[PDB]
RNA sequence: GGGAGUG
DNA sequence: AGCCGTGCGCACTCCCTAGTGAGTCGTATTA
DNA sequence: TAATACGACTCACTTCTGGCGCACGGCT
């Protein structure tokens, strides 16, 4: 790729794009990729006419003088110098002003190490993408029917000027700050446009150095980087360059790693099944669900919206101002801190909502849209764009597949199943799910008739997703069983984590509680735990502990006993929802203290916010108690999965350990990275390294030494603690990751399935192919756990490696159970 | 160190 | 070498949060 | 060498909203 000209590198993407899909979409794709950038430059001109013609000349002059000064001096030249000679001084000036203005308008602070960092990154990207960007820009800024356009370009036909690409910045974070600081240093002289005001001098936690915009300029005044594709994304051929098309931006890495080196371990691997899966998933043609968008645009604007999620809409002021004495000052301060919190959460959720709608409106009339795909350092498959089929209810509802397949009876059956799933009817046998739909035939049809008048769908678990089903259900009733349908029908695994642990150890048990075994009733592991919790809960209600006073120093507080806390939970009702996240995360190496944090966030806090949590007098103490109850009750429901994790924790603990000898500092063995290969051939290295902080020593404006503490990008020592606490979740996540990828391949190759809706452990396709997918997920899982033992394979990877006097601390290995893997094929409620 | 979302 | 104090709560992704400068010294760099 | 920059180490200047136990860095 480095062998091509900049002229060539800017023309090739356009040309190959204009040949396969026409020049119309070829321009839009590039404009969309550079729109980020385009707006960055536009926001700069705002802000231009409505003193700028005086700042730029002054800055350019200072830069040139500074170079003359540095060149005349002897000894080590400033760090920022050589990096600032990569770009024409005129442009160096422009960027500094542009970036500094962007940092101060949107953000109300702003820290120096943030601005300096922002300028630094803006320089490097200009250095290596500036010219190619300018040249590529020419294509869409000129002036000013389709198919076969949803066909993917052949990999062997891709020009070499599209294959490679450096996805990682070569610049160090330290080096990047140096550049920004010295650019700010030259921006204060000349002009000075911004001032450097020191804040909270003396406080260990609050002391900082912030850039302030001068009063003269102040009174004179989400994120479009990753958007959907209008054309099918570029096939992944190697570690970089897949997904998007533009050459003036910076390519995507196939695997999202913590360093360039970690990605380089994939350069020459040969993992055909992995590339194949991503490419097929990537190639899925989506479109905006116009009908759902028509509703979402109107209802989210209402002051009292029928859906329980949609946030204000209204700033919602602080209450309320009562006398100023002892406990009247409490007060209040608790209710205020609650509102400040509510509002913050509400604002971020609103911004998100606004964005998802803006996206859906843009692509509302596009024949088809696409989403480039990536993977995290483990297997898991991620959509690169911000607007995703992997988002929440509304975002998912607004999306739908582009190409349909005929269509009825078989498809219509699972169409009603999906509808039932969208509503709070997913823990019930299929014939009864159908019965729920058929009973509410008048509740449906009428919601497709006038959704703005009928808000019954809003009351369902997935409001917009259920609404998308209703519009599609009404279509069948009016057109027939030949009615073209393209809604993605999602088949989600019960408890993914515990499903894989059950399968890899052939736990009966186990099975079973997570629906791997054929049963007439839907097994709810979350309901089973809660049931056991309620028995412990009732036990403490009649005979438990009374309230104490720990008096820690007013200052004295009341510690509630087991009796009082139990009464508070029975007054709320501890259902499956309270245990949901707590049951899953255990199968990812979690602890008791960890549960407290979950129960508080997922159950307690929103109850207080909803006005249904007035029972929780001491909220954190109630969260601790419930965490204690789950830890106990769940413990005897997932025994084998726990030993499985403990076997993995030990393995990783011992590998990450540094050797020791009898007084001698003999380095018999260093700390090791945990490595294993997933069934479809994807390799994963676990290298959690210790976060370290370094400090820079900058003689700022010849007055003082600006010494910013920064989070080092340079690697250090392997974090042994994280290696142990992260091995269990990351192993199964890579494990369910491959199962997902193998599913896509097996569904695409043996069956004619082309469209996929993938959310890690949920599998969605068009109604016609649903039957095959429902069957494909089982086959691909049964096949993986029959063919190879992942724990044995992992063992074959790290020992060797083990030392000695280490293998006596190493178990186990978890005994195999009596589960028959073939039974999964006959399982009805093991969607995944 | 927070905020949001997914499993 | 052993003691006592402070840090951290299962992952992954995306969005608003890297204590401070001065004193002193060693060191890698360049006319 | 002589001069320059800077890193590396040391030292001192709306809410407390929690809990419990274990591991590691910082200190002497």
């Amino acid at each position: 790729k480095n062998d091509f000209s900049d002229i060539e590198l800017a023309a090739i993407p356009f040309n190959t794009l204009a040949d396969h899909y026409g020049e119309r979409l070829a321009r839009e794709q590039l404009a969309l990729e550079h729109e980020s950038y385009e707006m960055g430059e536009a926001r700069f001109r705002k802000m231009f006419e409505r003193l700028i013609t005086t700042l730029l000349p002054k800055m350019i002059a200072r830069i040139n003088d500074w170079f003359e000064e540095v060149k005349a001096k002897r000894g080590k030249r400033p760090t920022a110098f050589q990096f600032l000679q990569e770009i024409k001084p005129e442009a160096v000036a422009y960027i500094t002003i542009k970036t500094t203005l962007a940092c101060l308008t949107s953000a109300d602070n702003t820290t120096v190490q943030a601005v300096a960092s922002a300028i630094g990154r803006a320089i490097e990207d200009e250095a290596r993408f500036g010219r190619i960007r300018d040249l590529e820009a020419k294509h869409f800024k000129k002036n000013v029917y389709k198919k076969a356009f949803m066909q993917v370009v052949e990999a062997d036909m891709l020009s070499k000027g599209l294959l490679g690409g450096e996805a990682w910045s070569s610049w160090h974070k330290e080096d990047s700050i140096h550049v920004g600081v010295r650019c700010i240093e030259m921006l204060i002289e000349s002009t000075g446009m911004v001032s450097l005001h020191r804040q909270n001098a003396g406080v260990v936690g609050q002391d900082s150095e912030t850039i302030e915009l001068a009063p003269e300029y102040a009174e004179a005044i989400i994120s479009l980087m990753f958007q959907p594709c209008v054309v099918p994304p570029k096939p992944w051929t190697g570690i970089t360059g897949g997904g998007y098309w533009a050459n003036g931006r910076r390519p995507l890495a196939l695997v999202r790693t913590h360093s360039k080196k970690a990605l380089m371990r994939y350069e020459d691997v040969y993992m055909p099944e992995v590339y194949k899966a991503i490419n097929i998933a990537q190639n899925t043609a989506w479109k905006i669900n116009k009908k759902v968008l028509a509703v979402a645009n109107v209802i989210t604007k209402w002051k009292h919206c029928p859906v329980e999620d949609i946030p204000a809409i209204e700033r919602e002021e602080l209450p309320m101002k009562p006398d100023m004495n002892p406990e009247a000052l409490t007060a209040w301060k608790r209710a205020a801190a609650a509102v400040y919190r509510k509002d913050k959460a509400r604002k971020s959720r609103r911004i998100s909502l606004e964005f998802m709608l803006e996206q859906a409106n843009k692509f509302a009339n596009h024949k088809a849209i696409w989403f480039p795909y990536n993977m995290d350092w483990r297997g898991r498959v991620y959509a690169v764009s911000m607007f995703n089929p992997q988002g929440n209810d509304m975002t998912k509802g607004l999306l739908t597949l582009a190409k349909g397949k005929p269509i009825g009876k078989e498809g219509y059956y699972w169409l009603k199943i999906h509808g039932a799933n969208c509503a709070g009817v997913d823990k019930v046998p299929f014939p009864e799910r159908i019965k729920f739909i058929e009973e509410n035939h008048e509740n449906i049809m009428a919601c497709a008739k006038s959704p703005l008048e009928n808000t019954w769908w809003a009351e369902q678990d997935s409001p917009f997703c259920f609404l998308a089903f209703c519009f599609e259900y009404a279509g069948v009733q009016h057109h027939g069983l030949s009615y073209n349908c393209s809604l993605p029908l999602a088949f989600d695994g019960s408890c993914s984590g515990i499903q894989h642990f059950s399968a890899m150890l052939r736990d009966e048990v186990g099975g079973r509680a997570v629906n791997l075994l054929p049963s007439e009733t839907v097994q709810d592991i979350y309901g089973i735990v809660a049931k056991k919790v309620n028995e412990i809960l009732q036990a403490d209600a009649i005979n438990g502990t009374d309230n104490e006073v720990v008096t820690v120093t007013i200052s004295e507080k009341v510690k509630l006993g087991t009796k009082a806390l139990a009464g508070q939970w029975l007054a709320y009702g501890v259902t499956r929802s309270v245990t949901k996240r707590s049951v899953m995360t255990l199968a990812y190496g979690s602890k008791e203290f960890g549960f407290r944090q979950q129960v508080l966030e997922d159950t307690i806090q929103p109850a207080i916010d909803s006005g249904k949590g007035l029972m929780f007098t001491q909220p954190n103490q109630a969260a601790g108690y419930m965490a204690k109850l789950i830890w106990e009750s769940v413990s005897v429901t997932v025994v084998a999965a726990v030993e499985a994790m403990n076997w993995l924790k030990s393995a990783a603990k011992l590998l990450a350990a540094e050797v020791k000898d009898k007084k001698t500092g003999e380095i018999l063995r260093k700390r090791c990275a945990v490595h294993w290969v997933t069934p479809d051939g994807f390799p994963v290295w676990q290298e959690y390294k210790k976060p370290i902080q370094t400090r820079l020593n900058l003689m700022f404006l010849g007055q003082f030494r600006l010494q910013p503490t920064i989070n080092t990008n340079k690697d250090s020592e392997i974090d042994a603690h994280k290696q142990e606490s992260g091995i269990a979740p990351n192993f199964v996540h890579s494990q369910d990751g491959s199962h997902l990828r193998k599913t896509v391949v097996w569904a695409h190759e043996k069956y004619g399935i082309e469209s996929f809706a993938l959310i890690h452990d949920s599998f969605g396709t068009i109604p016609a192919d649903a039957a095959n997918l429902f069957k494909a997920v089982r086959e691909t899982m049964v096949d993986t756990y029959e063919s190879c033992d992942v724990l044995a394979d992992f063992y074959d990877q790290f020992a060797d490696q083990l030392h000695e006097s280490q293998l006596d601390k190493m178990p186990a290995l978890p005994a195999k159970g009596n589960l028959n893997l073939r039974d999964i094929l006959e399982s009805d409620f093991a969607f995944a």
